[PDB]
């Protein structure tokens, strides 16, 4: 498997098979993103158990560069895979970063992100803004 | 159970638990979309067996109106759920519409779309542009 993140978090195996929580696009990143979760995170998302999210929930955000469909040029679609971002809920273990273990792996090569074991402070620079929602921006997409 | 589509196709049960094939955004629709598939479709997508897609593959496209995150205005995120669009592969049964059974259900109330049993001719009006790719536009997103 890929190397662990600098804070010791291992890449969750088989995350590409996880169920969908939502999707997004960031104007400044020129990307498309999928937000998936493990079974605990998906149950929590669906039942609104996000105040706080329960221990063991793992969220993944997958990002691709925007590209356009040759046969349909107004369709913005995934190009190159850029990264997999994770948040692992463990209120006690990760109390210093809002109860979440942050980790990122870059590209198809799955290179662990971060200069040192303190790298998650970057993530917290933005995710602190979402403190009222237990540090999670994503609102689970509505489905029947 | 939601009413069947005008061509007799029943709403696939449990589609929200299906694995991710990709995501998209249509500039003219002001939306965000997820593309999921049943496990027949997902295996085909991952192995590149999409010439043609195997019988029994079901693709679903879920659409939400774009909305912006209150805490991060440049993050385009799902608002209202607009529709679930399906293609069910059955080369023999749906030979008249490219080997796919098309069907759409609207909104959280899951109202079947289509004026009459011939509604899928609309879908074909665009999807015929993709005939050389077995009537499917989506290129499965790349993941490691
Ligand atoms: C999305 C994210 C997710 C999904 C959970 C969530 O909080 O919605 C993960 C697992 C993750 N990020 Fe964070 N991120 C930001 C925003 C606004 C969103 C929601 C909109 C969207 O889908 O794009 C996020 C913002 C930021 C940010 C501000 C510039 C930074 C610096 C980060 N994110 C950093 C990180 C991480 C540090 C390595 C990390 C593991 C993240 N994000 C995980
Ligand atoms: C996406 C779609 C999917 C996913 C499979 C695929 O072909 O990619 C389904 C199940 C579906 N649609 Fe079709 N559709 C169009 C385009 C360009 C894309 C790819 C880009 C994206 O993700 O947005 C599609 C185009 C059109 C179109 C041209 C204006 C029409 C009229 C339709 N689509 C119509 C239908 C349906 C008729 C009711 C139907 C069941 C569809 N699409 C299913």
């Amino acid at each position: 498997e890929p190397a662990a993140a600098p804070n010791g978090i291992s890449l969750p195996a088989g995350y590409k098979d996880w169920k969908m929580i939502g999707v997004s696009s960031r104007i400044e990143q020129n990307n498309l993103r999928a937000i998936l979760g493990n079974d605990i995170a998906v149950k929590a998302a669906r039942e609104g158990r996000t105040h706080p999210w329960p221990d063991g929930a793992i969220l993944v955000k997958l990002s691709w560069k925007k590209s356009t469909h040759e046969l349909f040029p107004s369709a913005e679609v995934p190009g190159d895979f850029t990264q997999a971002d994770f948040m692992v809920k463990d209120a006690a273990k990760y109390a210093s970063t809002g109860g979440w273990g942050y980790a990122r792996w870059l590209g198809m090569e799955q290179k662990p992100y971060g200069a040192n074991a303190d790298f998650a402070q970057e993530c917290m620079g933005c995710h602190s803004g979402a403190k009222a929602a237990d540090y999670v921006f994503t609102h689970p997409a509505k489905l029947p």
